[PDB]
């Protein structure tokens, strides 16, 4: 089995834990590059539902592609706080993480103050990230059982949140109104 | 019928709180929510982020939407933001009880009470601070020297009118954008 140089260092029990994940991954339409390029490998069949399909850009590529100002643009990705960040050019951005800052600029479009805006979005991706480890351990409580493999996990993961994220979405915007229905009195 | 609208507002205030009553009125507004909300600044934009006037018990979102009441009152205790505590109270806006009734779902997939609840918290914390923070932002904006309370109203309306079919995809796609990053 070729794939035993997708393997690696691993041993023991957990080699045939992990081969049996890249047999299943493989036939998922994943490929061996991204299979490498991702230790542990879990995720890779699960990360496409969320928006992350390993295409990345540079702020200026965002730049150019979608219209917007590059200068306002990184300091939206500042305010984000993501990736490792102050190049125009690493081409370091998830493809959607770069389109979704490009929507900050229109906020500013429509007589925003720029300053204000990326203060929101700093107060957001504070919010926001303290309510996604809140998520990851919820969802790891209902897929982690008895003693479960890697490819049990990687399955009862694709399986779950291939339910859960239709339904996250208009849930917290639904939340974000809710607020701003009670912050307006 | 105004005169009692304007309350004790006296002078410069008065003429510009009468202004603003007249078109109130007219924008659909009745003279209790105008007494129970002041300032009565921002009604006519209440509206445009889900606010119809309508208000339901939980009995009612319990039994329509076809949820569990303890969840329910759980959830609604998590947002922090209506704390009357009793089933049959009718005062919660119908477009929150849609919302807290989203919580049921996420149950029925065999995640956990107590953490969607947690989730429930962790999130309304988030964007209670967020919410603040736009308030100035859109604030600044509609304000400037010698605008009467009429003038920020009818400009609010405006801008939170162009503002609103953006907001909900825009902190949908940063969710994911925070979800991504834990993935990896
Ligand atoms: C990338 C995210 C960009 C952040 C953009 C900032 C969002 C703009 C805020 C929304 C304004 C609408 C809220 C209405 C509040 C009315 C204020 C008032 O009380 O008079
Ligand atoms: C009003 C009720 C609100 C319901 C809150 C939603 C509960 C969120 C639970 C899980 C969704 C998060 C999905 C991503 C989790 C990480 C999974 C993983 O990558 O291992």
């Amino acid at each position: 089995a070729n794939i035993d140089d997708l393997l690696g260092d691993l041993g023991g029990t957990a080699r045939a834990e992990r081969a049996k994940l890249v047999e299943w991954l493989l036939e998922q339409g994943i490929t061996p590059d991204e299979i490498r390029a991702t230790n542990p490998p879990l995720l890779l069949a699960t990360r496409h539902l969320v928006g992350d399909d390993g295409t990345y850009v540079s702020a200026r590529e965002i730049s150019e592609n979608y219209g917007v100002d590059l200068e306002l643009l990184q300091r939206v990705q500042r305010a984000v706080g993501l990736a490792r960040v102050d190049d125009p050019d690493a081409v370091v951005h998830m493809r959607a993480d770069g389109e979704a800052a490009a929507r900050a600029q229109r906020f500013v479009e429509l007589g925003l103050n720029p300053d204000q805006v990326v203060l929101v979005v700093r107060v957001l991706a504070e919010g926001l990230s303290h309510a996604a480890e809140a998520m990851r351990y919820t969802a790891l409580e209902a897929i982690m059982r008895p003693g479960a493999t890697e490819l049990d996990i990687a399955k009862g993961s694709q399986a779950l949140v291939s339910q859960i994220v239709p339904l996250l979405g208009p849930m917290i915007q639904d939340m974000l109104f809710m607020q701003l229905r009670h912050m307006m009195e």
